[PDB]
């Protein structure tokens, strides 16, 4: 009678800071829902789709699972989607994707949507003198969202993007594209990446003269950022998810309670300052999995295409869904469900995560 989850993320490869800690954080999530136990199947994918597209098939025709979660990032996630879309299964992504029609009936985003996250930066910027700018970010989805959306919202906001660079995950070097950024100079960078990633272009920009404020998307909002760009990301302007400061919200916010929740199991285990953006998508997920399922237990059982369903029609009609990292309800067009109550806009200064107001 048990409910059966399987999931797929990255504990390997470059992208292991975005994983681990999604993984790690499954610790502190229920095991025993709407009076069911919870049969967990956790895989590594190594951040590839191949393996990724492996792992999903698996869980939905093998272990027959009601619910299918991952993975770090966008590129095996896209391949998720389409296994959930085509087999059937709810899926609930740890990393933002393109959601076309191909991939919105089935599948559901715990990160924050990129406009939502481009429109904070983008309004810091012309609030701090900034006309011209930058692009350096990946050569895949993911960094077509990001170069997109701040083409799209940036022009309309009257900014005037003047250099794109391109640089593959693997990539250890960006020299030649960090020569050409700045030899345009424009007055701010953006850095669409993440994890180890993100800090590449932090140093390499600083270390080459760079003076213009540097943006990061909020796949850098980890530790990792500041322990590996160290001097170089002062005064770093990145987007986030609450979870990084549930200390700093109102009592009044319905994120506060998840977020403190998270943050208190998260760093006792791992240690001062451990609490990630990754970390709260896994425990968020299991929030969302709290509400739905006493839903679709009403109508069907376990194990059955009808319980897929009866999933997939509560994540219609349920609601404000309070977690660490927002307040979600999802639309039949909304896969992300997410508001203003969704992210906040930090820097760094002396080597820790400040918010800016
Ligand atoms: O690198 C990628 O492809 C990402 O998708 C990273 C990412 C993961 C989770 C977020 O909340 C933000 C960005
Ligand atoms: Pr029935």
């Amino acid at each position: 009678n048990e409910i059966t989850v399987g999931i797929t993320v990255t504990t390997t490869g470059p992208a292991a800071a975005l994983g681990i800690p999604e993984r790690n954080a499954l610790e502190f999530v229920a095991k025993e829902i709407g009076g069911h136990p919870i049969k967990m199947i956790v895989l590594d994918d190594g951040g590839d789709p191949t393996a990724a597209t492996t792992n999903a098939r698996r869980f939905v025709t093998e272990s027959k699972a009601d619910v299918i979660m991952g993975s770090s990032v966008t590129p095996p996630t896209v391949a998720v989607s389409n296994v959930a879309n085509e087999a059937q299964v709810p899926h609930i992504a740890l990393a933002p994707l393109p959601v076309t029609p191909e991939r919105a009936k089935w599948s559901v985003v715990m990160p924050q949507p990129i406009p939502i996250m481009g429109k904070v930066l983008y309004e810091h910027m012309k609030k701090n003198n900034i006309k011209t700018v930058g692009y350096i970010g990946y050569s895949d989805s993911y960094g077509d969202l990001w170069f997109n959306d701040l083409k799209k919202q940036g022009e309309a906001m009257g900014l005037k993007i003047v250099a794109e660079e391109r640089f593959a995950r693997p990539d250890t070097s960006v020299a030649g594209q960090v020569l050409k950024l700045v030899a345009a100079n424009p007055d701010a960078i953006l850095v669409g990446a993440s994890g180890t990633a993100a800090a590449l272009p932090q140093t390499a920009l600083r270390e080459r003269g760079y003076n213009g404020l540097i943006y990061q998307t909020h796949g850098a909002a980890s530790m990792d950022f500041i322990r590996i760009a160290g001097k170089s990301a002062e005064g770093v302007l990145m987007a986030s998810g609450p979870v990084m400061d549930p200390e700093g919200q109102n009592d009044s916010a319905l994120t506060k309670k998840p977020g403190l929740e998270l943050n208190t199991a998260y760093e006792t285990k791992y240690g001062p300052n451990s609490r990630s953006q990754f970390a709260g998508h896994s425990f968020d997920a299991f929030k969302v999995l709290e509400r739905v399922i006493p839903v679709a237990l009403k109508t069907a059982k376990p194990g059955t295409q009808e319980f897929r369903e009866a999933i997939r029609k509560a994540l219609l009609t349920e609601k404000d869904i309070a977690a660490s990292q927002g307040v979600y309800s999802f639309t039949e067009t909304d896969r992300y469900g997410l508001d203003d109550r969704s992210r906040i806009l930090l820097t760094v200064k002396n080597g820790k995560y400040v918010i800016v107001k």
